[PDB]
């Protein structure tokens, strides 16, 4: 088990795809009109939190990818990253709050599945995913409260 | 050699890019764009991508059972993430220039995955060859969309 920079930089580069969805986000008047829960963090907190999580989840996957029998864990990891990339355009771009709740809940399950599978192979890789699952829980709560506290337009049938 | 837990996990992972196509079908903005002479008809794309998601998931299932597959699966996660990213950028945001960068990075990771798969399993690499071909055609379509519609602000 080493700091494998080829593995780490590949996983970090993979986090460039969800990072791009946040980068293409302009100040939205529709988002500032939404009634938010009192524990909603300010907008500037989210890019700082996600950058930390990209490094934590890339370091965790780097450790697991060096271990025998990691196939199922890395399959879960690919799944959570893909649905993570999907969520931001659905919520902010398409303004489809109901589908975004379904997307982030699927992301949550794959984040939980990755964390569990990581714990089976390496305790530190599982520990590194714990703040991710916590943040995914708060993100699911923010999506749920935003829909429950605001007007929602019908989406495409 | 079907590890059904592995294949269904990889197939479910492709539900994220498949969802982007379902929530963002090409509208009249896409039909108004100038197209390259070799532009395929609309029905080709759902047939191509559905086949590729099954092909790439079958390839990853074989590799994930093999000693030393960590780097190959890291490349696989990278190509899938940028695969999921492209449709919202091009069709949702209509940022054609940014979408070209996205699909070119995806192409590199698709090629890197194919190379890494060949190092572990010949059949897994073969299954990725039509993906790299289609990713090449996809990059050309993104490039031709910008070059044939440069008078549109969304192309620059
Ligand atoms: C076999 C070897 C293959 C190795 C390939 C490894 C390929 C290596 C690919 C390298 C990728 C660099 C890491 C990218 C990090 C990344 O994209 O995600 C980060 C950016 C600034 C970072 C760049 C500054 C220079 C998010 O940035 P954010 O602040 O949230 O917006
Ligand atoms: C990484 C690149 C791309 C990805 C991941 C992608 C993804 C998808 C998917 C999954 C579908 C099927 C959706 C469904 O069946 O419900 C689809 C449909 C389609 N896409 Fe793409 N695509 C890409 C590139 C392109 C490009 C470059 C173009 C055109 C320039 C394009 C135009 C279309 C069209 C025309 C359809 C079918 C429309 C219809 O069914 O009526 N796609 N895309
Ligand atoms: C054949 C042997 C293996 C060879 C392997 C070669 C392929 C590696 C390609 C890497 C491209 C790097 C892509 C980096 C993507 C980062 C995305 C980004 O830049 O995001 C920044 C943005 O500011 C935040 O939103
Ligand atoms: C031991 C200390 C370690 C420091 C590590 C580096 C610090 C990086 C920034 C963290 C901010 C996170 C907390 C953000 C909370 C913001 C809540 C808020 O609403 O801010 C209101 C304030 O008035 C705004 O102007
Ligand atoms: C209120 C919240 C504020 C939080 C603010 C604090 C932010 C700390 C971020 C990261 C800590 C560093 C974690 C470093 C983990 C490294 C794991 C690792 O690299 O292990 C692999 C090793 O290289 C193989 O031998
Ligand atoms: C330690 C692992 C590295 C860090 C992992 C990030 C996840 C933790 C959340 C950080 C920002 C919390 C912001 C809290 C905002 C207070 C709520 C409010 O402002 O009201
Ligand atoms: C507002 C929401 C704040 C976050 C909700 C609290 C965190 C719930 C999940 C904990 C996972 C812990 C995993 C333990 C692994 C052993
Ligand atoms: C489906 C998977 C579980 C969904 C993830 C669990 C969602 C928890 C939501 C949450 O704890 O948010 C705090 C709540 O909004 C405070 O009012
Ligand atoms: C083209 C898009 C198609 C989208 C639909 C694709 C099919 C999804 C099927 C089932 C959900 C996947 C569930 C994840 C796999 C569960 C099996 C598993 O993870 O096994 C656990 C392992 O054995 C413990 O060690
Ligand atoms: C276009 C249609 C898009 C379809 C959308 C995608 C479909 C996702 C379906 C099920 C996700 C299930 C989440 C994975 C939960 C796995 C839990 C599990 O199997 O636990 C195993 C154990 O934790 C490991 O050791
Ligand atoms: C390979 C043969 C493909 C036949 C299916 C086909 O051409 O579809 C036509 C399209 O659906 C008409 O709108
Ligand atoms: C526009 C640029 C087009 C570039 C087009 C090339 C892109 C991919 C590069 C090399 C593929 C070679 C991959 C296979 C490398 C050797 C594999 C091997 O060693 O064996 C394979 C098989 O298992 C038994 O021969």
């Amino acid at each position: 088990m080493n700091m494998d920079w080829a593995l780490f930089l590949t996983f970090l580069a993979a986090c460039g795809a969800p990072a791009t969805t946040g980068a293409l986000l302009k100040p939205d008047e529709w988002y500032d009109n939404l009634n938010k829960p009192w524990w909603n963090p300010p907008r500037w907190v989210f890019p700082l939190a996600w950058t930390s999580l990209y490094f934590l989840m890339s370091l965790a996957a780097m450790r697991v990818a060096q271990l025998e029998g990691s196939g199922q864990a890395l399959a879960f990891y690919a799944a959570q990253l893909a649905f993570n990339t999907l969520w931001t355009p659905v919520f902010f771009g398409m303004k489809r709050m109901a589908t975004a709740l379904a997307v982030v809940m699927v992301m949550w399950l794959f984040v939980a599945a990755t964390m569990w599978a990581f714990f089976q192979l390496d305790t530190w890789a599982g520990v590194l995913f714990v703040p991710y699952l916590i943040w995914a829980t708060a993100t699911t709560g923010l999506n749920f409260e935003a829909m429950r506290l605001n007007w929602n337009r019908p989406e495409a049938r």
